[PDB]
């Protein structure tokens, strides 16, 4: 019920929401492994596959983490999160050229700031919307900062309860910018059984002004396609130009072929989803005309004999004077003439 | 909400319902073009692709239609419905051998009776459940007959309003047999835009004891996969051993490859669908440990100085004494010692 709404906002010229074509965000993320060259190759692959939006991650490691980060290992790598972010991070000059390049290909560039300095770098660049990752969903100070920039926010909600998300959404509303909530599970990769697509409806019922989507880290497109069937408006998967690239997120990334598959499925499900059972489909009319049943004589019935459940039955097609709906209303009427076995009962056959 | 239920029943040894693996019904239908040989080839192809259930149509043309049927043409052929059914119908001997053959391959055989004589033929054969097609959804006399057989009913609901379906469901309940409702659109093939998957939820809210599914006549699997994401339990598509066969339903039929695709997608979506947003996923724990932020000093703070929003900030990872959740609670506390810029605030750092 709640995901079928008219909520919408714009990311540059692209309208997003239930009544619009679903938007697939290609998250290049840290997939370029810190090489501007590789990022360009991945942008090209995304452009050529028909992508509309390319999303980056903005890492300024010194403002993003304290020295404790050098001693903690993520679940999908074997060195510290600090080492990974330091190796992968693009400096400001390079991130500016990356945005310029994505925009040169007619695509929208957005990014996820992981820190205050990251957020301020992106505001200087003037990006059209901000993604907040699940890690920062409960980082209320960072959300305050980002919301003050006056751009729409796409908030990922993994690792956070409805009540925790509420505090983030209050800050966003107070700032007066529109937002989307992406349901998300941050296990790299995500087992099918942990996706819980019903979480999207949980989010929509709690936050009726939110545009709703899915960010996904499973091995394929099924989860995202399911999210589109349920009403999702934004789909996010990591993206790579090819699956033999190194990096911790490559495994759950889409490539050009699987992007195109998702785009086509998303289009199909956008059209198929929603609507109402009772809507009359013009195209069904011919089928109804032959497939519905009319009342027929099940026996020779003499003039003056009573019609009954023993001498009446129903058969296709639907053009007889009495529809199967009216079968029992004929019980006890009297034959106005001889009625031939197998003939449709006519209005002139009854007194 | 309503499709997530514990409703179930058995078709022979196969349990069907939201809490069970979705069931794909391979409708051979009239695809054999009246040849027992061809039907066997299609059964073999279904068995080898991993099908669980093969569904037939039982046509006894004389009890199914009056002479008017020889003058009406369906929307996906160019001769009368009578001519098509007469050419395609298997006689009783052949239908008995077809059931025997499907059961010899360890599969379940069910059928759709299109008439009273068809229904009685199938009762003599002792099929384990009955499908009622959309045409007969409102054929209340036929539904009464079929329900009296004491087997579960799978009812297709195309071309019929919730109110019309109600009358059919009342008859089924009175008979005391369990049932499923399949949402359906009878246009061959169905445009994506006419599918209206939300009709499944309309059916579940109106009929809370019903097992719910989709019968589909689109050109591919997207609709069915969407139905599984929403909670659907039974999927029905026409089936052929190959796509170069003649016949009016071949166009929208699945073949062995597309059956297997649907089976795998259905399995994936069965696992992914439903659930709750607030459920704590054990597998997310490592990510939370590195991705959440702790309060840090944003400046050198001398012993005795007050903590504030100017000399405090937040940074990854999440192992500090104060979580980002507690950031503002530190405002106005007094430094118990020199606090180093960038260090996590500890409990021993405050008076
Ligand atoms: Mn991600
Ligand atoms: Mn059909």
């Amino acid at each position: 019920g709640a995901m079928q709404n008219n909520n919408e906002f714009k990311i540059g010229n692209r309208s997003v929401g239930y009544n619009h074509e679903p938007l697939i965000i290609c998250e290049i993320g840290i997939n370029h492994e810190g090489s501007l060259k590789t990022a360009f190759e991945m942008v090209d692959a995304a452009y050529n596959a028909g992508a509309e939006v390319v999303k980056h991650q903005t890492h300024i490691v010194e403002d993003e983490m304290s020295d404790e980060a050098k001693q903690v290992i993520p679940g999908n790598a074997d060195v510290s999160i600090y080492e990974i972010m330091e190796r992968c991070a693009l400096n400001e000059e390079d991130e500016i050229k990356l945005k310029e390049y994505v925009e040169s290909k007619g695509m929208i560039f957005i990014s996820t700031p992981f820190s205050r300095a990251a957020a301020l770098r992106l505001q200087r660049m003037d990006i059209p919307a901000y993604k907040i990752g699940s890690g920062e969903c409960n980082n209320y100070p960072l959300i305050k900062l980002v919301a003050s920039f006056g751009k729409p926010i796409i908030l990922s909600t993994g690792m956070n309860s409805i009540e925790s998300i509420k505090k983030s959404v209050e800050i966003i509303r107070e700032a007066g910018v529109p937002y989307a909530l992406l349901h998300c599970t941050n296990i790299y990769p995500t087992p099918y059984e942990d996706v819980r697509l019903g979480g999207m409806n949980d989010l929509s019922e709690a936050f009726p002004d939110a545009i709703i989507g899915l960010s996904d880290h499973t091995l394929d497109n099924y989860a995202c396609l399911g999210a589109v069937a349920l009403g999702g408006s934004i789909l996010e998967r990591h993206f790579t130009d090819r699956m033999d690239r190194p990096g911790p997120d490559i495994v759950c990334s889409m490539n050009p072929d699987t992007f195109k598959e998702l785009k086509q499925g998303a289009h199909a499900l956008k059209l198929a989803r929603g609507g109402k059972k009772d809507t009359i489909i013009a195209g069904e009319k011919p089928t109804k005309d032959f497939a519905f049943a009319s009342v027929v004589a099940d026996k020779d019935i003499k003039k003056g004999e009573l019609l009954s459940g023993d001498n009446l039955w129903v058969k296709k097609p639907g053009n007889g004077d009495f529809s199967v709906n009216e079968y029992e209303t004929l019980f006890g009427k009297v034959a106005a003439c001889n009625i031939r076995k197998g003939a449709q009962i006519k209005k002139t056959d009854i007194e």
